[PDB]
């Protein structure tokens, strides 16, 4: 009876189930080899590759899971693998997964339980710092040109204030430095809860507690991806998702609770005054950059712990569709969604099409709602930004654009046709010059507005200026909705009888 | 033998030969079934259909083709329609035939021949004005809420001066006697199933056909006036232009993808006061709407080819031109050639004002809402490098230059859905998605996809190996 959101070895065993995992039983070099075959994959939505042997791994460490939220064929649900995330049926549509992540918020908190030890996998094998050897795993290298081996792809930072009543969850790409080092960049909007603030008020910032998470349970991993609200806890509505307690044990050399059945566990300090220069990595734009940018906090690694077979995921992002823009859009998505029932506004869906690499947000509207506001493109334009912009919600967005309720949101050749065709060019959008910028976005950091890392967003409006006032009626010319239904569905029925195939 | 080029019939022909094209026997309604047909087969670039069994039609008037420059599966070569109306081999790409029209325009013009009507099958049945009754053709009513019935969509419209007008503009059935054209006893010619080269060319001009066929068009006067038209059209209609009596030209479904209602504005009315046609008349048709039909296809492509022509002359580093089909021919990519821009030794703000001062001043530029230059490190033929070049490759307005002062498009939905309809000024742009550095100098990033991520040979390995992995 498999729950693939609380097991990642069930989550491995229901890709297999349904013919969307390849057990590669063949020798592939983690240098380059890995990456690239996880990015054909990624390409043409093919399933993914488990590799159970490659260059340079022990027995144990490690096996490599290859794009764990990747999209895959239509007919076993494209993005069945985000679905196995939240235990969902696999034929949900991106859609209704958002809604269901909404409807998840409204659940009471459910936080973890711990678990005997002698009973957590990831307690299987214990490693004392003199055998922490960080430089003899199968570490992939992912990119050409990245400075350096990521092996925090996928996995969970999980840290902790001093007086242990805030355990923080979170991803960030985690590059090895050395046989005992990792160096992580975060990359976070400002004027939000630090972990090390806490640790540099009664000042021991040079050895905060860390542990380092793989293969954690999928809701889990699902969860701490993107941009939860200040007050709820991570864990506890990963409780939530799971209608059950998150099993937890406690760390060899440290107080922080760590998910039993994680597959790998890495423990240590971090030191904020202490760093290392962390060289590029290929981003969720689809570019590595050289230069390695200003220096990263140093990771002593000090001990560690993993199961039998242990398998590292990974995620290597480049060109849509990878989880970059399968994750992180879809969790942006969710709390712009949420954001602006809280505000009123008359927003129907909202959603981070993977084809403009989790740069545009597209916001479908309520006309009636729209109308009932009787306000005005200019007007409404404003009122939007502010909300989003201004707020931790559209830090990684660059573009939003608007849209009226005739257009399906997640299918991207509405949105192109609707962005295309609904806008004047430069007068029908808004810039926010004044907002903070997406320090990552390609024409942000290859351009001097890297260093004052301010405004280029902006509102788009691809609403017609009528549909501000009335109803507006015209006919969208293609097949399905141009003509009477039933003239559709005696044409579909005919069509192999005229002689299409 | 086949002539697909010169030959209307050998254009079907070649079509039937290649699977592209459905003979439909079955009776189909010209109300509104035509035309779903039609938007079914563009939308999934399926085969052509050509209805043989019209409800109205009479033994010779009409059958319709559609989808005569629509889009097909990549194995049979995608282009391969439009590549038929220059003669070209079906799987050259666009790019191909982008580059063989430039060429066309050095190849020596022949004038068309005329032949004797014994020898033009289009004379085969002459009809005088006493017989002439439009509405008991079966003449396609194309998407709801037209205006009408359009019998013009694909055909040619020939006008004189009184001592050579070659264009194609939609026409719309008034009455027994009367079409309206979209823009006192003028008189004009209008041809169906002429050369395919000749309606390319008068998409955006006779003697330029003669170098695109390398041959001259065989032509044969009308019956009420001295105006040439194709010997081997399907039909012709003869008559009087007058710019005195008008029309209300009710809407029709246009190919940014809207029938925008009630919405018209008066037209000259064309009578017809004579006809002739061969036997068994076929009536091409063009069904505007969502990418990918004629209008994007034909129209977007010739646009390139001028805009390629435009650059060269003007000395401006571009390497290929498109319009991609996505954005319904809104969208004029420019593909930059980096040492060239450096060459020129300029800044973004300067380019962008040189480019569009350039392109939207002429009227090469006037369909055109958004002009977008990139790297040459795009292939501006395929749409997944464009809107991942567009998206991150350029600042949302401050990487954007307005041009307002210029002509509009009118049928941009943009435009005439707002108060910029009473102008026709404005509303256009260049995006630069050109890299500061690259005005500068030489500079590498790695593109993090498969084929171009990786070392090729790694590429090579990976994909021979692909099979022995487990994959499919
Ligand atoms: C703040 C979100 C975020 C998403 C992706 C990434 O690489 C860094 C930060
Ligand atoms: C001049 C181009 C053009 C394209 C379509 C149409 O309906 C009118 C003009």
């Amino acid at each position: 009876k498999l729950n693939p959101a609380l097991e990642f070895r069930d989550f491995i065993q229901v890709l297999k189930d349904e013919d969307d995992l390849i057990e590669i039983t063949e020798e592939i070099d983690p240098n380059l080899e890995v990456g690239a075959i996880m990015r054909k994959a990624y390409e043409s939505h093919l399933p993914a590759p488990l590799f159970k042997n490659l260059k340079g791994a022990s027995k144990d460490l490690f096996s490599i899971l290859g794009c764990p939220a990747g999209l895959r064929s239509k007919e076993k649900g494209d993005h069945g693998r985000i679905a196995h995330h939240l235990g969902l049926d696999p034929k949900t549509t991106i859609k209704e997964i958002i809604d269901y992540l909404l409807e998840c918020k409204e659940k009471e908190p459910l936080p973890p339980i711990t678990v005997p030890v002698s009973s957590a996998p990831c307690k299987t094998h214990i490693l004392s710092e003199e055998k922490i050897h960080l430089q003899s795993l199968p570490t992939p290298y992912l990119h050409v040109s990245d400075g350096g081996k990521y092996l925090q792809t996928y996995g969970m930072w999980i840290l902790q204030t001093p007086d242990k009543k805030w355990t923080n969850w979170s991803i960030a790409r985690g590059m090895v430095v050395d046989d005992k080092h990792i160096t992580g960049l975060v990359i976070k909007p400002q004027h939000i809860r630090q972990i090390a603030d806490s640790w540099a008020a009664i000042g021991k910032a040079n050895e905060i507690p860390f542990a380092l998470c793989f293969g954690v349970p999928p809701a889990a991993i699902l969860v701490s991806s993107m941009p939860i609200p200040e007050g709820v806890s991570e864990s506890d509505y990963v409780g939530a998702i799971l209608g059950e307690s998150v099993p937890v044990v406690k760390c060899e050399t440290n107080d922080l609770m760590v998910p039993a059945t994680s597959e790998m566990v890495f423990e240590g300090t971090l030191s904020l005054t202490d760093t290392h220069l962390e060289g590029p990595f290929g981003e969720m734009h689809g570019y590595v950059f050289k230069s390695q940018g200003h220096p990263c906090p140093l990771y002593t690694v000090k001990a560690m712990s993993y199961r039998d077979n242990a398998i590292l995921p990974v995620s290597n992002p480049g060109l849509c569709t990878d989880e970059t823009h399968t994750l992180i859009g879809s969790l942006v998505a969710t709390e712009a969604k949420e954001l602006a029932i809280e505000s009123g506004l008359p927003i129907l869906d909202a959603f981070m099409p993977y084809e403009a690499q989790a740069l545009w947000l597209i916001l479908k509207v309520d006309l009636k709602g729209l109308q009932a506001l009787k306000t005005t493109p200019e007007e409404f334009c404003k009122k939007v930004g502010d909300i989003y912009f201004r707020t931790k919600v559209g830090f990684i967005v660059h573009e939003i654009i608007l849209v009226a309720d005739d257009i399906d949101i997640f299918n991207f050749k509405e949105v192109i046709w609707a962005y295309v065709t609904r806008h004047t060019p430069v007068a029908d959008q808004m810039a926010f010059d004044d907002v903070t910028s997406f320090p990552l976005a390609p024409f942000v950091s290859q351009s001097s507005r890297s260093k004052t890392m301010k405004g280029g967003k902006c509102v788009t409006n691809c609403i017609f200026r009528q549909q501000y006032e009335r109803s507006f009626d015209y006919i969208t010319c293609n097949f399905e909705k141009g003509y009477p239904k039933g003239l559709v569905d005696k044409v579909n029925e005919n069509w192999k009888r005229y002689g299409y195939k």
